[PDB]
């Protein structure tokens, strides 16, 4: 049958899997506690329709005399029910199950790469355990997934038939990429990438399993123009703390080739963002100089930042923070139940990662630092974070103000 090629990323997982076999740092999961009842056979059916929309739960990769490859097959999987109304501490129990699973190093060749269990902890509230491979899932696909998870299972449950499926099929991007491995618009966004990135110089970073801290806030002072904002914030936060006048963030982007729809798997792009801090630079010239760098490689953008990696002399990063800026994913009904989702384990840490939360009509923001646990200290990433926060306030407060004369207090 038909088979892919993997990419950049992929290979590098798959690699890096072989590699430490025991690890189970690469996989995703997460609950969603539904406060009500489920019938778990229209559960699993819905389960089953769905992972044969979102076809990225049936790739399989193999290693055969081509090479690393990846088809779409037929994969084996089971959706066990657990009962846990009978345990001293239900919530407990269904932590330590689900902990028993996603603490497990999974097989990349023959073994599942995703896991569906459904556990009952009260009369009225269940918990659908979702775990997958970053092989082949990041978590706004995994939202994707519970989301339709979620309407396949009420329109079954309430005897109509499901809409259609909203999302593309996986192959749809693995032919795209496979035309664009062999363009002259991936040489010309190479060469683009390889003399932007020309030489250049150490990440600056912060530098000294995840960790995680999350403070919340308001502000005085738009997606696009916060991400603007947090990206100047963060760059000029480096560039006081380390004395780095030449500061690389990465900043991810949804690579748009044409597809109409959005396709689970479908990985981002993070791209290098160089500022150069110049002496009596504000909040202003920092942005402008932002939108300007952003809008220089956005024709270039497809471009893997992994190949840009391995292509230079790099054994090892383009960047040691990066910055996501995304509103709240909303929550989501099951027949007619509520039900959250709650996050147990993302992809692993590339340095540091700043998310920025919000919410639409609200002031309030929600800050998060993940961190690489051998790089960061509990004590170090809080007193970071502290310090940004209060910076960034700072920042708001009075764009015109040259950021070499603000005080960097700890």
């Amino acid at each position: 049958s038909t088979t892919y090629a993997l990419s950049a990323a992929q290979t590098e997982i798959w690699l890096a899997q072989q590699l430490y076999p025991d690890s189970p740092v690469y996989n995703i999961a997460q609950y969603t506690v539904i406060e009500g009842v489920i019938e778990p056979a229209v559960f699993e059916a819905a389960l089953r329709q769905v992972i044969d929309e979102a076809d990225t739960l049936r790739l399989q990769f193999i290693d055969s005399d081509d090479g690393l490859r990846q088809r779409i097959g037929t994969p084996a999987w089971s959706m066990p029910v657990l009962d846990l109304t009978a345990q001293a501490d239900p919530q407990a129990a269904a932590q330590a199950w689900m902990r028993a699973d996603y603490q497990q190093p999974v097989n990349l060749t023959q073994g599942p790469l995703f896991c569906y269990a459904l556990l009952k902890v009260a009369p009225a509230q269940w918990m659908w355990y979702q775990r997958y491979h970053h092989i082949m899932m990041d978590g706004y696909g995994r939202y994707l997934i519970a989301q339709r998870v979620a309407y396949v299972y009420s329109a079954l449950c309430e005897g109509t038939t499901p809409a259609e499926c909203d999302f593309g099929s996986i192959l749809q991007l693995l032919e795209s990429d496979a035309q664009y491995q062999i363009s002259a618009q991936r040489a010309q966004d190479e060469a683009y990438w390889l003399k932007h990135c020309a030489n250049w110089s150490e990440p600056a970073t912060l530098a000294s399993q995840r960790l995680r801290q999350t403070t919340y806030l308001a502000i005085q002072a738009d997606a696009r123009r916060l991400a603007q904002f947090m990206t100047a914030a963060m760059a000029a936060y480096l560039y006081r703390f380390t004395g780095e006048q030449d500061v690389v963030l990465g900043l991810p982007v949804k690579v748009r080739f044409g597809a109409d729809r959005h396709i689970p798997g479908m990985k981002s792009n993070t791209l290098p963002l160089r500022l150069t801090m110049r002496p009596g630079m504000n909040l202003s010239s920092l942005m402008q100089q932002a939108a300007q760098e952003m809008q220089s490689g956005l024709r270039h953008q497809r471009y893997p930042s992994e190949a840009l990696r391995r292509q230079l002399g790099m054994p090892q990063r383009l960047f040691g923070t990066t910055v996501n800026v995304m509103p709240f994913d909303l929550d989501l009904s099951f027949g007619g139940y509520s039900a959250t989702n709650h996050n147990l384990l993302n992809g692993p840490a590339e340095d540091l990662m700043l998310g920025v939360y919000w919410t639409p009509g609200s002031h309030q923001l929600r800050i998060d630092f993940d961190a690489n646990p051998a790089c960061y200290t509990p004590e170090g990433l809080g007193a970071h974070q502290r310090r940004f926060i209060r910076f960034m306030q700072v920042l708001a407060a009075d764009a015109t103000q040259p950021i070499d004369s603000i005080d960097l207090l700890d």
